[PDB]
């Protein structure tokens, strides 16, 4: 039989220290191709090792197609091939879109769904998985209004995370590194920041906030580890809840939820399953 | 030009299957792993990531893939294709002269020394499943070592030992005494090199039996053919190697031939029960370079 392996790389949709992501074509179908930098080869290895352990399949997890290693004259080429989401990342989408109540809830409950699926151990099944780099750039928007979580290059099963989204126990180096629940609690912190980024773009009473990243008002671009530790750990700052949210029942309920993702004490934070239940009772 | 055509199956077993395929007008070998051996696929992929692993006497890598749709996963390794097959196949079919016998065993020693020696790059690498089915014969009369799914890596420069996560064990017939009695020092890189040396000695014996001297040759037999049941168990091998202290017998006709006399001495220095007494791969390579 013929094994068709050619992918046509059509347009670059992302470039960074990780490498590049391309829209590509296989057998008539869009795929996304992440080409890893030498700098970030361990992210390809970790994603590949995880998928070789458990073939994750969930509507709110970016869909795996292939991991490819190709020998070159002087180097090794590493590609991760996934489903392609033409609407791009949640970060991208929130810049130039506002949300209504139904679309806001649909986004955040789909993220919570993906995250709870990662976190839960299923016997028979899947190991429990913590993401360790959850952020709005690592979430893609689907045409049906749900999102999916991407990038398992730092995932742990039972490179450092993006500093802006690091939990206080990561910044003050008190995290219990031998305890798997610690890593779930770091994801919940980051989930709460993403919830804030999305909620700001939900219209109520004719008002909306501009898109801003978490802590935009207290740290520089590319904040240092120290910049973040002083905000999050020493001063114990948290993102602002605008007054206008308290006129809207949905945003009032979301503010309460995000507060319960941001407790200094990691063990006080909500679980992804409790977040899902709370979101199903909103509206 | 990434497409491959699968043309014929050249092997199926517990490992999965190997195909001869076509890739930009060249023969390639395509191994499709069994799901039972998914950890070997990943380990072999980690090993072939190393650009300085490339060597005349190591099977050349082209690509590695993991593919999936729904709940089905396939695991692929694409390599150079050697139509003469494995050393195990070749030795069934042909006898050797002195020049061919030494060319084969020096090439294997050259591959093994290349694996074992760190380049300051390529880590030091112990194979852990050396056997005649894991050695391919090339049209230039040299061989190459295949199957890095059980390999261990070490760097003395950073003091790192990477034993991997693979419950697979070596081929039972070729297991060293410290593997069969499970006293091997698992956190010691030198322990794994010494396991490879034991297995190399057995492969030397398999090859030397097929070298003609004075009009005499032995039939091809696998190591310990005479003393264990067909399809020997772990305990069968432990009995002969560890309890009975058996080693392959040296046919007395070898002692009339200087080459085979030197090879018998060399394979005995691979077979000490004390692993630390065994020769190194570099010493074997140097000794075979001097033997004629
Ligand atoms: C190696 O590399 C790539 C391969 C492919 C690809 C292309 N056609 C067919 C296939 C295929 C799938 C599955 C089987 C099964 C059939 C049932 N049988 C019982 C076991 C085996 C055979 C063939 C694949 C996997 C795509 C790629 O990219 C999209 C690849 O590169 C990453
Ligand atoms: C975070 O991580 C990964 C993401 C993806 C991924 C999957 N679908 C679509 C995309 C994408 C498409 C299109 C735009 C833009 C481009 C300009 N204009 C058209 C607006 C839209 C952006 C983004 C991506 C980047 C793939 C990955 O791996 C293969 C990722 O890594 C795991
Ligand atoms: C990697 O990705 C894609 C792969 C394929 C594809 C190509 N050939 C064959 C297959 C296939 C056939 C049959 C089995 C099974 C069936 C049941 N039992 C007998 C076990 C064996 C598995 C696999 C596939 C899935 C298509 C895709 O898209 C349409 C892929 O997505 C990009
Ligand atoms: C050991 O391991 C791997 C080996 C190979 C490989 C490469 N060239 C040629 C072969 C071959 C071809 C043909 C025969 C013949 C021998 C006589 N008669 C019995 C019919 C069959 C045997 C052997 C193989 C098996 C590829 C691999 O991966 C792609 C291997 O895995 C790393």
């Amino acid at each position: 039989r013929t094994v068709a392996r050619d992918i046509t790389l059509l347009e670059c949709v992302g470039k960074g220290r990780y490498g590049e992501v391309w829209r590509g074509s296989w057998q008539g179908e869009n795929v996304a191709v992440k080409i890893f930098s030498s700098r970030d080869e361990k992210s390809w290895f970790r994603e590949t090792e995880l998928y070789n352990t458990v073939m994750l399949r969930h509507e709110n997890i970016l869909g795996f197609i292939a991991s490819d290693m190709t020998s070159r004259h002087s180097s090794t080429q590493l590609w991760l091939i996934t489903h392609y989401h033409e609407m791009g990342s949640l970060y991208d989408y929130l810049q130039l879109t506002t949300l209504d109540t139904v679309s806001c809830l649909r986004i955040v409950l789909s993220i919570a769904s993906g995250l709870a699926h990662l976190h839960i151990e299923i016997f028979g099944g899947k190991p429990a998985i913590a993401h360790r780099d959850l952020k709005s750039k690592n979430i893609l928007v689907k045409k049906n209004g749900q999102c999916c979580i991407a990038d398992l290059g730092l995932a742990v099963m039972h490179r450092v995370g993006t500093k802006r989204y690091m939990a206080p126990e990561v910044l003050d180096e008190t995290i219990q590194v031998d305890c798997f629940d610690s890593y779930k609690r770091v994801d919940i912190w980051a989930f709460g920041l993403v919830l804030w980024e999305v909620a700001r773009r939900m219209v109520s009473n004719g008002i909306v906030e501009d898109y801003k990243p978490p802590f935009y008002d207290v740290v520089p671009n590319d904040p240092s580890f120290e910049d973040m530790r002083k905000v999050v750990c020493v001063d114990q700052q948290r993102p602002n809840i605008p007054n206008r949210w308290f006129s809207d029942p949905t945003l009032t309920s979301l503010a309460k939820l995000m507060k319960e993702c941001w407790y200094q004490n990691p063990s006080a934070r909500l679980t992804a399953l409790r977040i899902k239940k709370t979101l199903t009772k909103i509206d």
